[PDB]
RNA sequence: AAAUUAGGUGCGCUUGGCGUUUUAGUACUCUGGAAACAGAAUCUACUAAAACAAGGCAAAAUGCCGUGUUUAUCUCGUCAACUUGUUGGCGAGAU
DNA sequence: ATTTGAATAGGCAAGCCAAGCGCACCTAATTT
DNA sequence: CTTGCCTATTCAAAT
């Protein structure tokens, strides 16, 4: 509307805040926050990875099926021969002397060609004793193959150390190729193959496709969002210019052209590199708050509490004060407060710069004396008490070693250039207004660019992460995640404040130019009247009216369901039940077993089906029960794992112990892939696409669609429709029922009149979903509450449920009650 | 703006040993037998073969695709698509 | 008066790591 | 770290 605003935005990991402000009286218009999943890069580098092992898996297989091929048409394998009980190490080993029959042939050449070693790997020639060191292991078994073929190791280890497979079995290929041209030497006598047969065969066992090879034939108005594609950034900045683009282009249509823009990118690059920081920083400041505490319960003064800056400063400065160079007793520090004041190095009028670094603890009569004037300035003048020269030195000292100053203090301590000349002013407002990164240059020069071709009278600008920090401190103003995502909206509104304090003080016009990049302050009283309380800081922090715009994903064939596989077993009771293992038996802390036997000793199958072994395991838990693994007692007194029951003691060990766990439900069937499988080969934790809600005879009754339902064609996915009439029916849902909706991941849904975004499906079977609360995680709901629930909410859908409707939000955060059409998808072309 | 050295971020490609699971064999257990061996059990271990996001192509081939990105809703107009009455693009409106 | 079913609380588990390559763009230092 | 989904525990309604 023809009202003139300034837009606020505070850029984020997971969140583009936005602030509209009216640009004469700094009222708030309006505000809100747009959520959105962290674009990280493990996804992708999933994708690519699972690209890669597919197609050395399929790769494997088909380098075996040439073989096979081969063997065909040379007449040593057919359709009816037997190739079962052929044990091929003793066939390599055997076929570098005698006459092997065309079956033991085949097995040999099919083994070779299954498992055939690395072809770029150099020898170290260097043992520190690292298992999962292909390098280190190449090396040590190239030693071991000196006078054998590799062949011949691999059977001195089946009789000797009782296994073959492993971490130890890693071979080149040249070792390999070794073996079958002596093999194919050998047995070109005896059976009938020529030098062909034995190219062909090399050329498999040996050949693979190179990096610059690659897949064989078949393989793959306003403002735009094209341009942020151009320019490279990490995935996770490169969703948020997105999201942010698209938040101007919603703020644009709605309420007209800003007058200015203003942004701020949040310093963090992930969640995680945040949370190292902070650790870091809490580090740092429990370190302050030890020495605090051991002041007070030295000195007994409270007050030590109070000058926590002071106190660092007088640490860092070895209790002096650097202009003068004189002791600053920390007794007197804490006595008299009032002689020492924290000075500004390079004055903040020049440099609007409140960071600790720019900070030094100084006599009063000292800061007096310097006045507006940098360390050299002062003590090149005829008030200083030393030379300038001395303070220099005792700086770099201070620089060199333990007890050490940061660089940007030290340059700050040393600043020569006079502070005078625009050109060093500049640097000084570039360093702390304007933001000095990669993507903040790069979104920016988007941004003008855009206005200035299209001619339309748009500032851009931007302010420093820090800046943000300091306002709130000085306007009183706790920043906190506790309250909820408003945070980063009322951070937006802060920031646009800050544009109207750049615009009316005709003293920051030079700052005001800067920030714009458009072509070309007396006393610390003056400077800090210029920013005082405005009383429009009252209706940020009072303002409600927030909107929340929280992103829904429908993208089909997402992760389907979890790559492990389970066998199944009925139990006593006949119930179909996951089989599960232990693993890791001697390890010092794992009292998995200890637990299981004590609580459920029928759930082991050895209790059923090896009895004696069983009895075994239960006296070492008796023997060794105090300990948390009975087991590691075991191996650590006698110095031998546990061997199954035997009459002359030649069991094998025990190294994992299978029991029955829960029982099967929803599950996917895996068995046909495993001919004879007497049990049943299951997958878990089907993964949703959508839930469709219908009403049947007053009853709401749900449906779940999984991403298994979905199914690509051509150039469109399709909802299978036999899955998805077979899933009507079992929640009994009748041919004269109303559909109501579709919900996807985030969607929103107001069940009893209470709105919430959806999360999933928690039980397709008891018939509840889980949901979220909107402007807060439940989570944190709790936290501020100190409530002590799971931190979930599941939500039945019954017939007890009275109402449900659909929502959906805008960009900005504006909620509709939305219509539905009259059936549900079932094609989708996106 | 270029060069040199060191690191980073990202896209993509090529491999290797494993891991999970089934079937078989052998060892372990039980029964019978002078013994070879036959049967039972499917538990613990090794070896082989096979499968490994559900699937979809292709057809002797160093064969190919399948977990990323973009993604409020509904109506009307228009162009298109294949699924032939739906869902994509563009435009307009409402929620 | 006790037993059966719904709702809420509690909790478990999820494929991996080592070898090589290309190209792209950024940063830092130094010189022009 | 979040989510799909099972187990176990506690209270109210029905035989």
């Amino acid at each position: 509307m023809k009202r003139n605003y300034i837009l606020g935005l505070d850029i984020g990991i997971t969140s583009v805040g936005y602030g509209i402000i009216d640009y004469e009286t700094r009222d708030v218009i309006d505000a809100g926050v747009r959520l959105f999943k962290e674009a990280n890069v493990e996804n992708n580098e999933g994708r690519r990875s699972k690209r890669g092992a597919r197609r050395l898996k399929r790769r494997r297989r088909h380098r075996i099926q040439r073989v096979k091929k081969l063997l065909f048409d040379y007449n040593l394998l057919t359709d009816h021969s037997e190739l079962s009980g052929i044990n091929p190490y003793e066939a390599r080993v055997k076929g570098l002397s005698q006459k092997l029959s065309e079956e033991e042939f085949s097995a040999a050449l099919l083994h070779l060609a299954k498992r055939r070693g690395v072809h770029n790997v150099n020898e170290v020639e260097e043992d520190t004793g690292n298992e999962l060191s292909t390098k280190e292991q190449i090396s040590r078994n190239s030693k071991a193959l000196e006078e054998k073929y590799v062949a011949e190791l691999q059977l001195e280890r089946l009789k000797k150390d009782g296994e073959v497979r492993g971490s130890i079995n890693r071979f080149k290929t040249s070792d390999y190729v070794k073996e079958a041209k002596q093999l194919l030497k050998v047995q070109k006598a005896y059976h009938q193959l020529d030098q062909s047969f034995i190219d062909t065969y090399i050329d498999l066992l040996e050949t693979r496709r190179t990096y610059y090879e690659g897949p064989g034939e078949g393989s793959p108005k306003e403002i735009p969002t094209t341009l942020v594609d151009d320019f490279i950034l990490s995935p996770v900045v490169k969703r948020s210019f997105i999201q942010s683009i698209k938040v101007i282009n919603a703020i644009i249509k709605k309420y007209g052209l800003p007058n200015d823009i203003i942004i701020e990118l949040a310093r963090e690059k992930n969640s995680k590199d945040a949370q190292k920081m902070i650790n870091e920083m809490q580090k740092r400041n429990r370190q302050t708050n030890e020495r605090i505490e051991e002041i007070i319960r030295t000195t007994g003064k409270e007050n030590a509490k109070y000058l926590i800056e002071k106190i660092k400063l007088h640490d860092m400065q070895e209790g002096k004060c650097l202009y003068s160079l004189e002791a600053i007793p920390l007794e007197d520090l804490l006595n008299n407060p009032f002689n020492y004041e924290v000075d500004h190095i390079i004055p903040r009028s020049v440099s609007f710069d409140n960071s600790f670094n720019n900070k030094v603890l100084v006599k009063q009569e000292e800061n007096s004396k310097k006045g507006n004037r940098t360390p050299f300035q002062y003590l090149s003048s005829s008030d200083s008490k030393i030379s300038y020269e001395t303070f220099k030195k005792h700086i770099l000292n201070l620089a060199k070693g333990k007890g050490r100053i940061s660089k940007t203090k030290k340059e700050y301590l040393l600043e020569e250039r006079d502070i005078n000349r625009f050109s060093v002013q500049k640097d000084f407002i570039n360093r702390n207004l304007v933001d000095t990164r990669y993507a903040t240059r790069g979104l920016m020069n988007l941004l003008r660019s855009y206005f200035r071709v299209n001619n339309l009278d748009v500032k851009v600008k931007s302010i420093n992460g820090g800046f943000t920090s300091f306002l709130r401190r000085k306007w009183k103003f706790k920043k906190e995640r506790n309250k909820g995502y408003k945070h980063h909206a009322e951070d937006a509104l802060i920031i646009a404040n800050a544009d109207f304090i750049f615009k009316e003080w005709k003293k920051l016009d030079k700052a005001k130019k800067v920030m714009e990049n458009q072509m070309f302050i007396e006393t610390e009283q003056e400077y800090k009247e210029i920013f005082i309380t405005p009383h429009q800081i009252k209706h940020i922090k009072d303002f409600k009216d927030y909107k929340y715009s929280h992103r829904v994903d429908k993208k089909p064939n997402r992760k389907l369901i979890n790559d492990t596989l389970y066998s199944t077993r009925k139990d006593d009771k006949g119930n179909t039940r996951i089989v599960n293992n232990l693993n890791g038996l001697y390890d010092k802390d794992n009292d998995k077993l200890k637990k299981l036997i004590n609580k459920s000793p029928e759930k082991l199958l050895m209790y059923h089906h090896d009895p004696q072994t069983y009895q075994k395991l239960k006296l070492i838990m008796e023997q060794y029960g105090d300990e948390k693994n009975p087991l590691y007692k075991y191996y650590e007194e006698t110095g031998n794992y546990l061997t199954k029951y035997s009459k002359k003691d030649n069991g094998p060990v025990i190294k994992k112990i299978k029991y029955y766990g829960n029982k099967l439900n929803a599950h996917l069937d895996i068995t046909d892939d495993y001919p004879n499988s007497r049990n049943k080969v299951v997958k878990l934790s089907l993964k949703p696409y959508r839930f469709d809600v219908y009403l049947d005879n007053g009853v709401y009754k749900f449906v779940k669609v999984n991403n298994l339902d979905v199914i690509k064609k051509e150039n469109y996915y399709e909802v299978n429709s036999k899955c998805y009439e077979e899933a009507k029916k079992l929640k009994k849902i009748s041919n004269q029922a109303e559909f109501i909706a579709s919900f996807y991941r985030n969607d929103l849904i107001k069940i009893n009149g209470e709105l919430y975004r959806v999360i999933g499906v928690a039980s397709d079977l008891l018939n509840a979903i889980e949901v979220n609360m909107i402007d807060i995680t439940y989570r944190e709901y709790l936290e501020n509450m100190n409530d002590k629930r799971p931190p979930r909410i599941f939500k039945t859908i019954s017939s007890k449920t009275q109402s449900i409707k659909k929502y959906s939000t805008d960009i900005l955060g504006n909620l509709y009650e939305v219509k539905s059409k009259k059936h549900p998808q079932i094609i989708k072309k996106g």
